[PDB]
DNA sequence: GGAATCGACATCGCCGC
RNA sequence: GCGGCGAU
DNA sequence: GTCGATTCC
């Protein structure tokens, strides 16, 4: 019974009066009446979003566990926890053999014991009939004693072994499963580690009782949220006595529940174009709903309230233009998805086309996963479906946009542009121009790439095309009919091309085409580095500089690999074997620690490869380095590698993989120079600004930890400020939750690199729009980070405007230099030399990008 | 402070129990 | 929260 | 088993 928001609430969105005159007299009455409507709708939605979820929420006393009850209960646990803290006192200060339930509750920590309690309590009463005070003193007993058992193993038993355990223990979801591995663990702990009884088998489910029972009256003592009054007194088989829910507590809930689910709406696309962004908020959509759009997807209000007045014309520009780019549903890909995926999870997954128990268990957990997966996929599939189909007939649909604390622009309607093969594959821009001689190349460019065949200079991608014209031609006749077309890396992207050019075909240069080319960077991260640092190297592995041929540093990564495998193979050290002794058994045993030699031999006898590199340097600009590569070779060739009956050669595979990740990282900061400096420099600024600088000889605090604060080139400013809890509280198998805080070191060091260059492609994508659209007459965009789209007619120009913006921002920015000008008058005085030089540029001129092909971008 | 050790791949968003 | 999916 | 810093012994 929560209060339903559907009334006068979302009335507010009045699509009928209110000051819309605006909107009436801009598109007209229909259009006013209809976004009004449409963003009325996303509140419902968003309203039985949260009905729903709600509802299972309490159908398993998950009601705890909801943002509904959270508030309450962060006011009604210090409450309970003093009663205790009193009590257990006023028993200490009396002789006497104290109460059943003291002997117990002594043992669990007093915290525990009062969430415990409220916890049960709220599931019990959210039950169908029985809330008898007998059921619930049981359970919250049986659920103490669950802490009190276990409890021990994550105090003392466990110290460290809890380590082997925590993981696989929040691997495990419901508190049935939960005490199951619990059970086992003491079962083997006990075989072997901490030794001791187990006396709970005592705890006859009197004592369980007994302390339910005290709690209760505790809870009743402390707070008023449940009452005790009799069931039909006077009754031989109904006087029962049970408990109720305060009335009054069980109206908040309500209250801020309903209140709540007004708040988390479903986004949907405009039928007129989105409100022109003026300040912080209120920019995107038009009605005045009560969850406006902030300009930065912040994560504390305070945040968002710094950008209030800050002085950023170009910024607001960019985004107000590509939030202004008319677009519609691809009729004719949208009649090709009804029909095949009512036939297909997935349209496009399985067309007819011409180490014991670790190791099959491993694979039957995978084929769980994996109809999850499928699963999971479909749902959203059939959103973007539901949406497109809603859409289809609208003679254009617009997406407001904002951006992520670090400048990148996100669509906020979730269906969007920057979705997935299908659904983008389902939109198209709506004003399109004569394609033309020009276009027309672009648009077959635009096709290889769709199928793949983007690792190759342009000529062979038109070659590409006009070898399989007919291939096209019958996909764009019959797509039902032909399935090559859904045989490539971009399948409805493909098609939609596919019908384009088939176009082009009948009507001739002339035609109208409207479709969005698609114009990306390599490995943009790597790409600014190399940039902003002159690194001719890395740059040119990322096809910074014109080649006649497209460079794939995956490949060259892989190359380098290879002659280090060589290199061992051949010298190298030689096997060891250790001596190693069971801590279980203390059986002696030999194992052979494979050196160099042995390790090359395997991988060459596995055969190294472009797929072993490519995932460790694509996470490369995200953080990852040596460590986090053993990780990804582990299960991402040596794991399937094995699991697909090859492997074979891989004896010791964390020492195969821990050798392939040390080659790896010994290539790539070979490779790649820059980008690995610079990500290090960015490192170390943020460890220094992040640390808690004091004299240890005062313990005084001499600089408190800043955050990290810089301004891209276009004028947004971006503040990294991650922030960790001073609160603690770990729960074992029930719950385990919330309690000022402080700049979290660790993620400011880990997240400075990453954020940095993301802040910068941002400001690159910004300013490529402005350019492309006051320079070029260009007026509608496809935006993806770091992807780059328009017309045909406009390609041409935009994939000129991307180098151009592109070179000026490094010619006439050391955004590294500035960065240190920024945080430099903020190291305190005893800091001022642990922070490395900025390191050196290269050679690289950054004009030859304006003559790069295969850097689009 | 000499180490026990958490941290180790970033951001955004959707769904789910 | 953990798990799955998607975008870069 | 890398690279360091929050934190234990």
């Amino acid at each position: 019974n929560t209060i339903n928001i559907a009334k006068n609430d979302f009335s507010d969105i009045e699509l009928a009066a209110i000051p819309f005159n605006t909107l009436a007299d801009h598109y007209g009455e229909r259009l006013a009446r209809e976004q009004l409507a449409l963003e009325h709708e996303s509140y419902e939605m968003g309203e039985a979003r949260f009905r729903k979820m709600f509802e299972r929420q309490l159908k398993a006393g998950e009601v705890a566990d909801n943002a509904a009850a959270k508030p309450l209960i962060t006011t009604l646990l210090p409450k309970m926890i003093a009663r205790i803290n009193d009590w257990f006192e006023e028993v200490k200060a009396k002789r006497g053999k104290r109460p059943t339930a003291f002997q117990f509750l002594q043992e669990i920590k007093p915290e525990a014991v009062a969430y415990i309690t409220i916890k049960t309590t709220l599931a019990c009463l959210t039950s169908a009939d029985n809330t008898t005070v007998q059921a619930v003193a049981s359970a919250i007993g049986r659920a103490i004693e669950d802490e009190a058992r276990f409890g021990r193993i994550r105090d003392l038993e466990a110290k460290h072994f809890k380590k082997n355990v925590e993981e696989q223990l929040n691997k495990r979801v419901g508190h049935v499963y939960k005490k199951a591995f619990m059970q086992v663990v003491e079962a083997d702990m006990l075989s072997k580690g901490l030794l001791g009884g187990e006396a709970w088998s005592s705890w006859h489910k009197e004592d369980s009782i007994h302390v339910g029972v005290r709690c209760i009256e505790m809870l009743i003592e402390s707070t008023g949220m449940v009452s005790l009054h009799r069931q039909n007194a006077g009754v031989v088989g109904q006087d029962s006595e049970t408990i109720e829910l305060a009335p009054e507590y069980a109206e908040a809930i309500a209250t801020r529940a309903g209140a709540l689910a007004g708040i988390s709406p479903m986004f949907q696309p405009c039928v007129v174009p989105p409100k022109p962004w003026t300040g912080i908020t209120g920019g995107g959509y038009w009605a005045n709903g009560r969850r406006p759009l902030a300009l930065v997807r912040t994560h504390s209000k305070k945040a968002l309230m710094r950008y209030e007045d800050v002085y950023m014309p170009e910024v607001y520009k960019a985004i107000n233009i590509a939030q202004n780019t008319a677009w519609k549903i691809n009729k004719k890909v949208l009649a090709v998805a009804n029909v095949i995926t009512k036939w297909k999870h997935c349209p496009v997954e399985d067309i007819p086309a011409i180490e014991a128990l670790t190791a099959w268990k491993r694979a039957a957990a995978a084929v769980y996963r994996k109809d999850k997966a499928r699963k999971s996929r479909r749902i959203s599939l059939e959103f973007m479906l539901e949406q497109a189909n809603k859409f289809a007939n609208h003679k254009a649909i617009w997406f407001p946009y904002n951006m992520d604390w670090r400048g990148r622009v996100y669509a906020v309607s979730m269906f969007n542009p920057q979705g997935n093969d299908m659904t983008k594959g389902l939109l198209t821009l709506a004003k399109g121009k004569p394609i033309g001689k020009e276009g027309y190349y672009w648009l077959k460019i635009h096709g290889a790439n769709c199928a793949g065949v983007d690792k190759v200079p342009f000529p062979e991608r038109i070659k590409f095309i006009e070898e399989n014209h007919e291939n096209i031609m019958a996909c764009a006749k019959s797509p039902l009919e032909n399935t090559w077309w859904a045989e490539q890396d971009s399948p409805f992207c493909f098609l939609a091309f596919c019908f384009e050019y088939a176009g082009v075909q009948h009507h001739g240069l002339s035609y109208n085409c409207s479709l969005p080319l698609a114009f990306d960077g390599s490995c943009s991260g790597i790409q600014h580095f190399s940039a902003m640092l002159r690194d001719e190297v890395g740059g040119r592995a990322v096809n910074l500089l014109p080649s006649e041929t497209v460079q794939d540093i995956y490949g060259i990564v892989a190359k380098k690999v290879n002659e280090i495998l060589q290199a061992d193979a051949i010298n190298g050290t030689d096997n060891e074997v250790v001596t190693v002794t069971d801590e279980n058994t203390g059986e002696i045993s030999e194992k052979v620690k494979l050196g160099t030699k042995a390790l090359a031999g395997q991988w060459l006898a596995y055969g190294v490869t472009r797929s072993v590199t490519k995932r460790s340097v694509m996470t490369l600009a995200y953080g990852s380095k040596e460590f986090g590569f053993r990780q990804q070779v582990l299960e991402d060739t040596i794991q399937p590698a094995i699991d697909s009956g090859k492997g074979l050669m891989f004896t010791q595979p964390n020492q195969a993989a821990g050798y392939m990740a040390k080659l790896i990282w010994e290539s790539v900061s070979v490779t790649v120079v820059a980008a690995v400096e610079a990500m290090n420099w960015l490192k170390s600024a943020a460890k220094l600004l992040a640390a808690e600088v004091k004299d240890k000889k005062t313990g005084e605090i001499l600089r408190k930890r800043c955050a990290v604060h810089w301004v891209t080139p276009d004028g947004f400013p971006v503040w990294q400020e991650y922030k960790k809890p001073i609160q603690t509280r770990l729960n074992l198998m029930f719950l385990g939750q919330f309690r000022d805080s402080e700049i979290d070191a660790h993620k400011q060091e880990s997240g400075i690199a990453p954020n940095f260059v993301h802040s910068q492609d941002g400001s690159h994508l910004r300013k490529t729009v402005v350019w492309a659209h006051e320079k070029y007459g260009i007026e509608s965009f496809a935006l993806i980070h770091d992807s780059f789209g328009t017309i045909p007619a406009d390609a041409a120009n935009l994939f000129k405007a991307v180098r151009e913006t592109m070179v000026d921002t490094y010619e006439s920015c050391d955004v590294l230099a500035d960065f240190y000008d920024q945080f430099a008058d903020q190291l305190h005085e005893s800091q001022l030399d642990k922070m490395p030089a900025l390191p050196a540029k290269g050679n690289l001129n950054l004009r030859d990008i304006l003559e790069s092909d295969f850097a689009f971008a």
